[PDB]
């Protein structure tokens, strides 16, 4: 069962500071999964994001769930650049699925 | 018609370790019809929309005719650790009392 990926932008709240971009990954098994992030199609280094170890998905026995949370500056977020959450998983025929967001999202 | 089930997830320990932000997640599942409000209350007050992020409802993969959504609230790790409470507020017409709430804090 491949992961479903939902990528949420930071809150609209006008930042003066860090912006948080949130990648929710659910409905997958086995628990083995990879998550990386892009800015403008380029790999961001690990230090900018944190990915939770997969845990059993609440409300879905047999499946797991992880969050990956990217921190960027308000300026980096408000530049209008595209951010991509890239998820690798063995159930995907093309091995990977991704989502993208940007300040307009 | 079927009322939502609500699961309020505290921030992952891996995030809190960084001593920066804390992301609280409200997962809302198994409801019908699709129409729903999912929202946050902090310090006894409903937060303005620009302070959180809520997705439009989506079809539940396994359950044709049922929907789900999620909402997230991101605060500082210090605030979270200080014992602040966070309440997910969910409005749906299948709920007898119309609105249901869940609260989380550091203790759980």
């Amino acid at each position: 069962h491949p992961p479903a990926v939902y990528l949420l932008p930071p809150a609209r709240e006008q930042l003066n500071e860090s912006a948080t971009v949130t990648c929710l990954v659910k409905g997958f098994s086995p628990a083995d999964i990879s998550v990386q992030w892009l800015q403008r199609g380029q790999l961001l280094p690990q230090e900018k994001y944190v990915t939770s170890a997969p845990m059993p998905e609440p409300g879905a026995p047999g499946f797991y769930f992880t969050h990956s949370i990217l921190t960027v500056t308000e300026e980096e977020w408000n530049s209008g650049e595209t951010y991509t959450c890239v998820v690798g998983h063995e159930a995907l025929p093309h091995l990977v699925t991704e989502r993208t967001v940007d300040k307009s999202t």
